[PDB]
């Protein structure tokens, strides 16, 4: 049963002409669907409606072709075709009693317009600090009236599509905020200078939107109350609160954020730098002056933290984005008191990384069904029950193995999960011990809690940890109907890397002066004062080890053959990571790799050291002048972060002895996770989820087709339009 | 009439069971359409069919979901939905008497599979040097059988879709090439080691494909004959020629390329580094040992060069990619002797940049209709004729103005083009003088030639160059019905940049020790020994000026606040550009910007120097510890490359005096190109082309809507499929 203190989270709240059934609200957030993947958009938002979320919003929605985010994917409300596609979502959300909202967006020069090729307009002409090759035209008075009209027209179409909430989006340094912020606005007319002038564009837009649909829709506004850059941009207790007082009568609800667009990781705080409720100091400042309902995200996943901000008067509604992705049923679980069933977001920002890359669908480290609801028909809380009594043996309890176990158990199968390690988690148990990555353990905490609970529902199922390594013979004679090999991967020990695909002469982690990430994390092998980290991986390992070692007093130099922490650009961790490494005095040697290693020293070269001119010089000779940039650098300890390899020996033996499977009544053996190929934790988790869901298919090793959301030639996107080629002659 | 020497280019040639009408062949190349935008795919390929190209191929076509290039866009032939969408293209191409081909693709770990989430397979397990986080599973004998089956099934689907040519794609280091290349293949079984073993996967696949559709389709193979890395990978005279001898009897035509995937700019040679026919030394080696028709791209635009390679026996067919994008009608023009009407490709690779970015449609610097054929109905050789006699005045003869003039003239309007410059071309005249950019002048050569020719067709039209600057009074009294302001943009003189959007204290290009790009190119102002280039632009200007100054003996240091030459990663110029800067001893100071400038010295700081921890400290105080990395560096001359701004003074005056337009019989004035907002040359050209095409619309300043190719909710991509949400429970 639910704890009485949590009752407040279930009181309804009035926002203009609408009523939220409870205080759980999904703020606008990208998922890689927009108006292009209507099924994905509707399924993803509707399961949350079913899960109890009071209101579900689309991601930023473009009001006009001149605010086109291509290559990134945004929603669009340009014409009737968009109204049709988006309605699929509002209809499905209404089905479960929730409200639907749309975030009206105009990006100024931040929108690159790679599809439309149109010219974006802004308060002053500037080149975006985010999209550095994108410039806008300074708006004259008629430009202003025209863009304001775009908002009105968009709001109208939104009502036609069935939206209950319409936002005038002024966060992440988009249009309304550009007029308000002196960083962008250099105008000297009535739209620049003083706060009243700078606030004018926003105030007029709100008034016009409210006039157009205010009687049928709640008018909300998203506001970046502080750009977190100090004086020079927006400060909460200067322009921030004053703007709120000015616009308060026009808005039905305030949705607050902090930060800009270049560093919106300040808003979507990664667990690496920010804890739950990190935004509170800024958000509370708004309630202090507003008379309207206020909400402000802060990666809220804990009901105790939720009631605290509400009772303390910091906010009236609990806005979430990531917590809703990780667990679409969070509100229901809280309502029913099923706290231990909550799948807590680990703040990894991998969901965000997909949006940032531009084009691919969202994925989630915790929830393997995110993005799969529509195309694969995977509901996060409903599983097809087996009609047979097959038992399954799973070797390996890491992200992939533990998820496969969990899903199979939920499906009614008898499961035997084994590992040599003492706890569920696999490599994730080491990774969560890296500086700042503590919350990533929730991934294994959740599976541990769930597997334990599920064991009680089937006494034939078993959890065997701290065991001796399973061997081919052990597996063949275990007596299980099907076997899942989820043995993982290990970091390369011989220098093997993506640049050469070959070992590096002299690399050997068994030597006393060389180490792998595993040896560093175990903390047994001695590490000298001067450390060089040789890197060929673009994610978190090298930067994280650098931080760990530097804080421990070592002198660290990273020699990187690939762009250091490239993937961190997408997870929004990059800016603060570079700052952290800088304050720790970590030296970076980019554009360099290693040709050979000796005890205490290694030979490095610039990767752009070969001659620029290509000349055919016949066989045996390189077509460019030789790279002569080689130089030696010394080290006390060399840490190798060159790549990973699948630990698939067990699998290889089983495959070699496949003729014996039948004799032992083994119907099939499958390879998943890192053992199949080193993946991101999210995908490792996904492979486990997939073989479990498809264990009864013809070949569970390979995925069955998913529904594709691509246009069918012959069908025009514009209702009643002509799909045929028509030249204007 | 056509020069007789060029008759050979129009002789037919037999390829297996098919016959090519002439020697003009469009090899496979991406356009950002794939199987997702059937209209774009069919229109772009068919206009070339109408233009006389003998065969048109799709871009790389995925044979199965486990070879998914998302975020990049490829064609796909996975199911019936794809067959339907791709048939639109083959039908349309056949309608004009040309053949249609498809390039069957499986990419190994090079395909990141961000949409499918499937696991790629390869000869050995490796992390792609291109997609550094993407690993594949080592294939066992059943894996090999299954992948070869994918090819067979895709080939059968291709025939159903109406393709005449089917490729087994083995270039750009994709699957077949991975088995052949020791760099990837570390196998020790019958598929690795010796050449016969390394060639086995390709030979077997060719054989099975030929067996499945060889009687109905010509079987072609695209092969990267030399990886241009020297010993270690594929070398033309070693494994190259021998594999050709081995596979010769199986193929109907050889399509040859050089280079890998990480550096395919070696194939798609940028004019900055390679001239027309740059691949000859390698391509000719294949003809030397083959008994089948051979073709090898080399940015062929000149018919004289085309006959040279054919008569000298270097190739039998003229394969083109970029040349066909710049001019879909190149074949017809050569056939009719209209040599001066050929729109020559400048080898800028901006078309390619769009594919590389991932998701956006292709655009062309020379051909503003590329990508616009279907959605806007713009035919590159057909223009709607005007029914009135309006005269249009165009101020500025750069890429935008000259293109607007060309299109209006082709449409029958009376045009008056004027500029203060002595020649057509605007800023492009200075740009084409930078080291290696000489071929970019073809953009202005083409327009100079066409305008000159079009003047003869209407004696009222006029070209006035070398004139005094047009003033507002001059424009008002000129007597034109409509005016187009195309006055361009200039580089900032006060340090204004995308990072701060403000001037830099002490920046002033009128000072003796500071210069702008224009001042450097004019060659008048003196430049001292030690040069510092302050950059905040991500394209070619800073690197090009650095090269120019270094070769002239100056000591150059580039202080860059953004990723130096970032956009060049996309144009494939980056690798050779960095090697060039390295040879020239150009020092790079990335992740640094400038706070203030003094005579002979400037203060720089690390952009990541602020504290990593964010703490709310109230208004007036920055939430992070202060950046204290500031230090001073000296210079003899400082070159400012911080950004551009529109030169729109004339426009501003005309708009201020808008009440005077009517009395002067001016129906409208429009702002285009860089003067509206600094753009890439391709987009500047596009704005001119667009106002010209839409001069009669209600508001020519803003583009009319284009046909959108997005799915319509309610229509399944799979014929007969179910579009509704269906959960598997
Ligand atoms: C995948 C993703 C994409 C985002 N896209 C948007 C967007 O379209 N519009 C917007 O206003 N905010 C966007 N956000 C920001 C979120 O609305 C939110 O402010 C941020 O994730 C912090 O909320 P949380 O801590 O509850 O996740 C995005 C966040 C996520 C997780
Ligand atoms: C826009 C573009 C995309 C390309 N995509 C492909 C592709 O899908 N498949 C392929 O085999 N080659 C691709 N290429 C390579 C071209 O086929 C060709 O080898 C290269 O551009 C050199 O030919 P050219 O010099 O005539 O342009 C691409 C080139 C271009 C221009
Ligand atoms: N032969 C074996 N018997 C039992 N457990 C094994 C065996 N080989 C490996 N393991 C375990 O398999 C697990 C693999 O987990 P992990 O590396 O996290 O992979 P993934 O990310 O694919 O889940 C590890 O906990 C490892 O101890
Ligand atoms: N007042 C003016 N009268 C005539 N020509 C002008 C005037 N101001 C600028 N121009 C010319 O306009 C042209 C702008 O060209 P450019 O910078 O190449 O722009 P775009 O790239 O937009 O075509 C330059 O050739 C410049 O000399
Ligand atoms: S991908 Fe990570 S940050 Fe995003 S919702 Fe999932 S667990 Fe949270
Ligand atoms: S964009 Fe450039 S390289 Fe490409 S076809 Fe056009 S002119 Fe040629």
């Amino acid at each position: 049963a639910r704890d009485p203190k949590h009752d407040i989270l279930f009181e309804p709240i009035q926002i203009g002409p609408k009523t939220l059934r409870n205080r759980f609200y999904q703020v606008p957030h990208a998922i890689g669907a927009g108006s292009d993947k209507p099924g994905f958009q509707s399924a993803h938002r509707s399961v949350k409606a079913e899960g109890g979320w009071a209101a579900l919003n689309t991601e930023y929605c473009s009001i006009n072709p001149e605010s086109d985010d291509t290559h990134r994917l945004s929603a669009r409300i340009w014409d009737e075709g968009d109204v049709r596609n988006l309605k699929a979502m509002t209809d499905e959300v209404h089905k479960y009693g929730a409200l639907a909202g749309v975030e009206l967006w105009y990006g100024g020069a931040h929108a690159p317009n790679m599809e439309s090729r149109a010219t974006p307009r802004g308060p002053s002409q500037y080149a975006s600090e985010f999209e550095t090759l994108s410039y806008c035209k300074e708006m004259d008075l008629s430009d202003i009236a025209q863009v304001q009209q775009f908002y009105v027209d968009a709001a109208k179409r939104s009502r036609d599509a069935g939206f209950d909430i319409v936002y005038v989006y002024g966060a992440h340094s988009y249009l309304p905020l550009q007029f308000l912020n002196p960083y962008y606005n250099k105008r000297t007319d009535k739209y620049g200078g003083s706060l009243e002038n700078r606030a004018r564009f926003w105030l007029e837009t709100l008034e016009k939107v409210k006039h157009a649909v205010g009687s049928d829709c709640a008018i909300a506004t998203r506001f970046g109350v502080d750009t977190v850059y100090g004086p020079g941009q927006i400060e909460a207790e200067v322009d921030g609160q004053k703007f709120v007082e000015m616009a308060d009568s026009l808005v039905d609800m305030w949705d607050i954020t902090i930060g800009d667009i270049a560093e919106w990781g300040e808003d979507a705080g990664p667990s690496r730098f920010y804890q739950q409720g990190h935004t509170i100091p800024w958000v509370k400042l708004v309630k202090q002056v507003s008379k309207k309902p206020v909400l402000g995200v802060g990666r809220y996943t804990d009901p105790e933290k939720m009631i605290e901000i509400v009772t303390k008067g910091y906010a009236d509604i609990i806005g979430c984005a990531r917590p809703s992705i990780a667990d679409p049923f969070l509100p229901q679980k809280v309502e029913q008191g099923r706290y231990d069933d909550i799948r807590v977001c680990i703040g990894c920002n991998v969901c965000i990384s997909r949006w940032e890359i531009g084009g691919p669908p969202m994925i989630c480290t915790q929830n393997a069904t995110a993005g799969e609801e529509y195309r694969r028909g995977w509901h996060p809380e409903k599983f097809r029950q087996t009609k047979n009594k097959d038992s399954v043996l799973i070797v390996g309890a890491g992200p992939s193995g533990s998820e496969a176990a969990r899903v199979l158990m939920e499906s009614g199968y008898t499961v035997h999960l084994t590992d040599t390690a003492e706890k569920i988690g696999g490599h994730l148990n080491q990774v969560a011990a890296l500086p700042g990555l503590g919350e990533w353990s929730y991934h294994r905490d959740y599976r541990e809690t769930q597997i334990t609970k599920l064991l009680k529902k089937n006494k034939e199922s078993q959890l065997a940890l701290g065991q001796k390594p399973m061997t081919a013979d052990d597996v063949l004679q275990y007596g299980a109907d099907k076997v899942i090999i989820a043995t993982g991967a290990r970091w390369n020990t011989d220098g093997t890397n993506c640049l050469t695909h070959d070992p590096i002469p002299g690399a050997d982690a068994s030597l006393p002066d060389q180490l792998t990430p595993e040896q560093v994390m175990d903390g047994k092998k001695k590490i000298g004062k001067r450390v060089v980290i040789l890197n060929a991986d673009t994610y978190f390992m090298a930067p994280s080890l650098a931080e760990k070692l530097a804080t421990a007093g070592h002198e660290v130099t990273i020699v990187s053959g690939v762009h250091l922490a490239n993937y961190m650009h997408f997870t929004l961790e990059y800016p603060n990571m570079m700052r952290r490494l800088h304050e720790l005095h970590v030296e970076e040697l980019g554009d360099h790799f290693c040709s050979r290693i000796e005890p205490g020293r290694m030979e490095i070269y610039n990767i752009w050291g070969d001659g620029s001119k290509r000349t055919y010089r016949g066989p045996g000779v390189s077509p460019r002048d030789a790279n002569t940039s080689h130089r030696w650098i010394e080290f006390d300890s060399l840490v190798l972060v060159t790549g990973r390899h699948s630990e698939c020996t067990l699998w290889n033996e089983l495959k070699a002895r496949e003729s014996e499977w039948a004799e032992n009544d083994i119907k099939g053996i499958y390879l998943i996770g890192d053992a199949e190929a080193p993946r991101l934790i999210a995908d490792a988790t996904f492979t486990g989820h997939r073989v479990a869901r498809e264990i009864e298919e013809a070949n569970p090793q390979i995925a069955i087709p998913y529904k594709r959301e691509t246009i069918a030639w012959g069908t025009p996107h514009m209702p009643g339009g002509n799909f045929k080629i028509e030249y204007k002659v």
